[PDB]
């Protein structure tokens, strides 16, 4: 189902922690209780909040992400892709 807004954050906050290479261990970061969200969702989903991120606002669409999180996340995506 739909990440919420928390979710995406624990995500995003993982995934700073992290990487873009630790699903498991974001998993366990921040969906240690939430079987629904497997790794590989997480990974998905980290790799759809850059899409999101990147691409202007009207070609956005799902629920809306707070900028602060898209913008974390083109940092956190900036940073490991630099890494």
């Amino acid at each position: 189902r739909p990440f919420s807004v928390a979710e995406v954050e624990a995500l995003v906050e993982a995934v700073e922690h992290l990487g873009t290479g630790r699903w498991r261990d974001v998993k366990m970061r921040a969906f240690d209780n939430a079987d629904h969200r497997t790794y590989v969702d997480l990974k998905d989903k980290w790799k759809t909040l850059v899409h999101t991120a990147s691409i202007a606002p009207q070609q956005r669409r799902g629920e809306p992400v707070p900028q602060d999180l898209l913008d974390r996340v083109l940092a956190a995506h900036a940073y490991w892709s630099q890494q």
